[PDB]
């Protein structure tokens, strides 16, 4: 749940989880959404 994971996120491999959050926002792909099953 909460009130524990946030503490473990900054205490256990914080330099790696932050990088995942940055890629998490880039995993959507606003341009890719306009190319799903296109040009057929």
């Amino acid at each position: 749940g909460r009130d524990a994971v946030i503490l473990l996120t900054c205490a256990i491999h914080p330099e790696l989880i932050f990088t995942i959050t940055k890629i998490l926002l880039a995993i959507l792909g606003p341009l890719m959404v306009l190319q799903a099953g296109i040009t057929k």
